[PDB]
């Protein structure tokens, strides 16, 4: 399965599944500072799933590793802001992270395998 470009549609499909998850609601658009006025005091690099989808669709990711780094930033940012491990939004972030990691694993493996085959 040595298609170097196949990761992009696989990531579009995975983002579609993440948007269907009720657990993605809080992460679907850039955080609003009116509700959380100190957000940029704690969070240096805001990230959300709409920004990840737009970056993919603009052709501004070179690899699925770069998309994975941005999705992981959504989850680390949510953790940086949670007042507790028992908070609702943080709890939704942990389930969504587990779902994302379960699905991205093969996308990364296939891509890296395809690049190694190209350079063989
Ligand atoms: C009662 C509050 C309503 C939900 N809002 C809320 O608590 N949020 C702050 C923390 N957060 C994030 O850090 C984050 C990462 C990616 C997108 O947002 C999620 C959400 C916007």
């Amino acid at each position: 399965s040595y298609d170097i470009q196949a990761w992009k549609k696989q990531c579009e499909e995975l983002l579609n599944l993440i948007f269907q998850c009720e657990d993605s609601e809080p992460f679907r658009q850039p955080v609003d500072l009116l509700e959380y006025p100190d957000y940029r005091d704690i969070i240096d690099t805001p990230m959300d799933f709409a920004t990840v989808r737009e970056t993919l669709e603009a052709g501004n990711y070179e690899s699925p590793m770069e998309l994975c780094k941005d999705v992981r930033l959504i989850f680390s940012n949510s953790k940086a802001y949670t007042p507790s491990k028992r908070s609702r939004i943080y709890s939704m972030s942990l389930r969504l992270s587990a779902f994302f990691e379960e699905h991205i694993s093969s996308v990364l493996s296939d891509y890296k395998s395809a690049l190694r085959f190209h350079k063989r």
